[PDB]
């Protein structure tokens, strides 16, 4: 069962196409960025501040507040975006910090927002990255806060991590998604190994559906080699 | 060889523990942390503020003019310290904003740092947490900041990371260490599982002076029970 979605990072590339799909099914979906998603049942923009508490509390009222005592269905952290970089590069400082607040504090914020209004039975999605299952030398930032968001898929399939009964944690794995912006960037790429969002679109309406839903706690590495997509579980 | 040892966290327990030893030995010694350590050869005192490229720009800038064209022998990173919570918890944004700038912060300057002034054959060491190889569900901002020091651990043994030629990245993975403030805060905890301070000290000077020291990347258990202390090699 569905109809509640929260969609963190509802404006971008993947979050859109969340936010376009479960609106299609008339399901009441609201989208959590630092812009306005006009076409979510209700959007709540984040602050732009280096505090994290000011952040994390603006963000934790204001859905406080929209939903009240109602819980929802799932909630999908999809909030990320990329940046490289060994450890001697002059960039690596703007592009840790850009790593961090997208992924690791959207990936907080979220599971503190799941153990407050996920439903009993209810799905949280955060968002991995395959490459960080091993080390990462030239993406530094990038495999760092990406293996804290699978360490905290873990922490939150454990016993009494304030998850609600029923609630499954899963840690989705792409290595490179398909998207616009990523065509033009890497114009000579094979475009064929790279993940259509659609297809994570319907993964994300199948587990909310209940439909083959992992356990709590998964890895999902999600690979596309020649236009086909696999689902592979990885342990921690 | 040794006599060039950067303390990052040269003011805490372990810390100021490792500069009065190797001072004791006669190396030059400098202290990195929010407060001088004067006993240290030179200390240098991190910036309070909620941006990191500030703090990290800061120290970067410091320590460069501190050293010039000069390599250390050493860089010990042994900040950090500790703080629970599950999901769930009102003290969670709080708590995982210090566990952050305390572990992940310290652990990504040190290793720009260990790139531009470590000498070939030089050590760089990492505080980790032997509970982070799991999940963490009673600690989720200790468990993900530990957990992102492992990655990085293995991301700097990775071929071309900024790392200079013969020099390694271990990550030291206590359990809990025999501090003051352990002891009366734990008073009925069995002391005995607790490493000493001193153990550790040894240790760094060994893997300093080229005695027994671990490959690159490697995650080392620190564990101590009834008074003896093993050290044993875990995979990330
Ligand atoms: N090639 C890839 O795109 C690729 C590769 C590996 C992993 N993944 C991961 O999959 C996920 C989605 O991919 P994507 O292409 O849609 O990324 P995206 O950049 O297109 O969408 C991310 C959106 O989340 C938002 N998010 C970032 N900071 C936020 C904040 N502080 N508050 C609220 N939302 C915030 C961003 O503003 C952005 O709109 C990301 O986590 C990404 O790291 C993608
Ligand atoms: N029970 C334990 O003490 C225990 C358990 C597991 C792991 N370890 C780990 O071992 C390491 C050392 O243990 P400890 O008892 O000496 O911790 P400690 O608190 O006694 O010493 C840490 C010192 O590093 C500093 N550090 C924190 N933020 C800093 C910053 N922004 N700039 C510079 N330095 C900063 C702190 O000010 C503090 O003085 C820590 O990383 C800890 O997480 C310890």
């Amino acid at each position: 069962e569905a109809r509640r979605v929260l969609v963190y990072g509802g404006r971008g590339a993947l979050g859109s196409r969340c936010v376009q799909a479960f609106r299609a099914r008339n399901w009441w979906v609201a989208s959590v960025d630092v812009v306005e998603n006009e076409e979510a049942s209700a959007s709540i923009i984040v602050k732009m501040t280096d505090s994290f508490t000011e952040q994390a509390d603006q963000v934790t009222a204001e859905v406080g507040k929209l939903l009240g005592e109602e819980k929802v269905d799932a909630i999908l952290c999809v909030a990320g975006g990329w940046a490289g970089g060994n450890a001697k590069s002059k960039s690596l400082f703007k592009n840790c910090d850009l790593m961090w607040k997208q992924s690791i504090w959207t990936s907080t914020i979220s599971s503190h927002l799941a153990t407050k209004h996920l439903k009993e039975g209810g799905l949280l999605t955060l968002a991995g990255a395959k490459a960080a299952l091993d080390g990462t030398p030239g993406m530094i930032g990038y495999g760092m806060a990406k293996g804290a968001v699978h360490q905290l898929c873990q922490s939150l399939a454990g016993k009494n991590s304030g998850m609600p009964p029923g609630a499954a944690a899963i840690a989705v794995l792409p290595v490179t998604l398909d998207t616009p912006m990523n065509r033009k960037s890497m114009p000579e790429a094979d475009f064929s190994s790279w993940t259509p969002l659609e297809f994570l679109v319907e993964t994300f309406h199948d587990w909310i559906t209940g439909k083959n839903r992992p356990s709590s706690g998964s890895l999902i590495q999600v690979v596309t080699t020649e236009g086909r997509t696999e689902l592979t579980p990885a342990y921690f």
